[PDB]
């Protein structure tokens, strides 16, 4: 009979009330700078979607980050460029300084502000319980801003949180998968990294919204406070839902399926089984108790929900008791 429709419950119509140029990135006109403004210094890593380099702007001798874009539809490039341009100056959003194209190889490249190459996956065992709360809050700042701007990130994971610990600086990067949210649009589900893929993606429910970023945040939170990385470690996209179900239980999984009238892959028919919902206490142990509290546990539970609509929004998360002393200290 077809899936049941769904609307985001915050920032639902933000993009409708913008000029078309705001979200119609397909017609955006890129103005290209000169790639001879920059000399590449060293490779910073990454693959698949790009190759990232540290680079010097010869004009001001200031360090810069250059993402050579790997061949993909021109519109996906315009999309990322326009989302970046739209989010420029947002709290903890990476800042685009320029766009250039190889003189010969016509390959486009994005030039970014520099931040000290340390992302969130490393920096791990050095994080205290207050550090987790402070960096989680900083990520929520960036998530709530882009959401309020009609944009969902869709690849939230530790490799995409850059941090300068010495200055408590954090930047949400990689906007290459980000989309504008439009009420009633059916989105591609092959986004995100497996361990951070929301259930909606795994059961092919396409009318999803910002709350997908909140699931992915929940996955990060869990692996940190429990010191199990990743927390849902599935061997593929299908087994990734089974891992989730072994923890959230199958009762709620199937109520979600029913509520939105989702037709499940006949596959899953044989692998999901019956699984109670576990109490978070079962993942607590002596090496991570110092990171677990009633506050963290309450907050985590409120992010990891099958039903994308019962997950906390960014702004609700930011008001959770979990963040009280970071909210206090920051003022
Ligand atoms: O070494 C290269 O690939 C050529 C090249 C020199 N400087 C650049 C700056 C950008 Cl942004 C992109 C490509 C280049
Ligand atoms: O923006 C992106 O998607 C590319 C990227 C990968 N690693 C980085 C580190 C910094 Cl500091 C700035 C930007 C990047």
């Amino acid at each position: 009979s077809g899936p049941v429709p769904s609307r985001a419950r915050v920032y639902t119509d933000v993009n409708t009330h913008r000029p078309r140029e705001y979200w119609d990135y397909e017609s955006h006109v890129v103005e290209w700078g000169n790639q001879d403004d920059y000399q590449l210094v060293r490779k910073l890593g990454r693959g698949k979607y790009s190759e990232v380099f540290e680079a010097i702007n010869i004009t001001n001798n200031e360090k810069v980050v250059v993402k050579i874009l790997k061949p993909v539809k021109k519109k996906k490039i315009k999309r990322e460029i326009k989302i970046l341009e739209n989010l420029r100056g947002g709290p903890n959003i990476i800042t685009l300084a320029d766009i250039v194209k190889d003189p010969v190889s016509r390959t486009p490249a994005l030039v970014f502000e520099h931040v000290n190459n340390t992302d969130f996956k490393q920096l791990y065992q050095t994080l205290t319980d207050y550090d987790i709360r402070f960096y989680m809050y900083e990520i929520l700042k960036a998530l709530d801003y882009c959401h309020s701007m009609g944009i969902m990130h869709r690849d939230v994971k530790p490799h995409n949180v850059m941090i300068d610990h010495e200055h408590r600086k954090l930047r949400l990067i990689d906007w290459g998968l980000a989309e504008f949210y439009h009420p009633g649009q059916e989105y591609n589900v092959r986004v995100a990294s497996r361990y951070f893929k929301g259930p909606e993606l795994l059961v092919d429910y396409q009318m999803y919204d910002y709350s997908l970023d909140m699931w992915s945040l929940g996955c990060m939170l869990a692996s940190m406070i429990f010191r199990k990385e990743p927390f849902f470690h599935g061997h593929d996209n299908y087994d990734q839902l089974v891992r989730i179900a072994k923890v959230l239980g199958t009762e709620d999984l199937y109520d979600y399926i029913d509520k939105y009238n989702i037709e499940l892959d006949p596959r899953f028919n044989d692998i999901l089984g019956r699984h109670s919902r576990k109490r978070w206490e079962r993942f607590v142990h002596s090496e991570n108790q110092h990171l677990v509290s009633p506050e963290a546990l309450d907050f985590l539970d409120k992010l990891l929900r099958y039903d994308h609509q019962s997950r906390l929004t960014a702004r609700e998360a930011m008001e959770h008791p979990y963040f009280y002393t970071v909210v206090k200290d920051q003022a």
